[PDB]
């Protein structure tokens, strides 16, 4: 299904920064189905 896809709801580009980047290593990713998703 998603890959890089965490399971914190989107809503603020730093709020999804924080795990997004800790997680992956780079904050980049978008809010896809109430869910903030990275990509690499």
């Amino acid at each position: 299904w998603c890959s890089t896809c965490l399971d914190l709801a989107c809503g603020a580009s730093r709020e999804c920064y924080d795990p997004c980047f800790k997680a992956f290593g780079r904050a980049h990713g978008k809010c896809m189905n109430n869910k903030c998703r990275c990509y690499t």
